[PDB]
């Protein structure tokens, strides 16, 4: 869904973002976040997700050109207080129904900040929704994921009941090779 990303943030801190081809169905040929610094004003803000394709950044329709004249054009505007960036939203969010019966449960995973790590191979957070990829942010109607990872493990280790949370895409995984970060602008 098309969505006005507002960036409100200092000269030289580009904005923190991975741009590719949109190879998908190509419904709008613009580039793809395929990744993020999870840090910067991409982060901060929090319009910024990945999985998401920009379609022009301050007037600038990246919509048609490749991805070399894309990324470009980002870190064009690099040194600016405030990044515009007219976007199409689509991050998968998972509904994670985690029931505990006891607080003495495990429910069966690892959450750190707003990712997910470990995960127990047919226990309760794997059925509810939970998986080893995702990005925990919406649980039970509080957004976790800019809260540590501590805290999160609180709530659902004394959430007994129903846990009930919202998991977006986190960072692509690139299996082991390409050691190397992408280009962030």
């Amino acid at each position: 869904e098309f969505k006005d990303v507002f960036i409100e943030k200092q000269k030289g801190e580009i904005l923190g973002v991975v741009i590719v081809e949109s190879g998908w169905g190509s419904i709008l040929p613009t580039v793809i976040i395929a990744n993020m610094m999870h840090g910067g004003p991409a982060e901060k803000s929090g319009k910024l997700n990945i999985g998401d394709q920009i379609m022009s950044i301050n007037g600038t329709s990246l919509v048609g050109l490749p991805l070399s004249t894309c990324q470009s054009i980002i870190k064009g505007l690099k040194n600016q207080s405030r990044v515009k960036l007219n976007i199409v939203r689509c991050p998968p969010v998972t509904t994670v129904l985690i029931r505990r019966p006891d607080l003495r449960y495990q429910l069966g995973f690892s959450v750190q900040n707003g990712i997910i790590c470990s995960l127990m191979r047919g226990g309760i957070a794997e059925r509810g929704g939970v998986r080893v990829g995702h990005r925990i942010i919406e649980i039970n109607g509080q957004s976790v994921v800019a809260t540590p990872h501590e805290k999160i493990v609180h709530i659902l280790s004394n959430a007994v009941g129903e846990i009930h949370m919202k998991t977006m895409p986190a960072a692509m995984y690139r299996l082991l090779t390409a050691q190397e970060q992408p280009v962030y602008i």
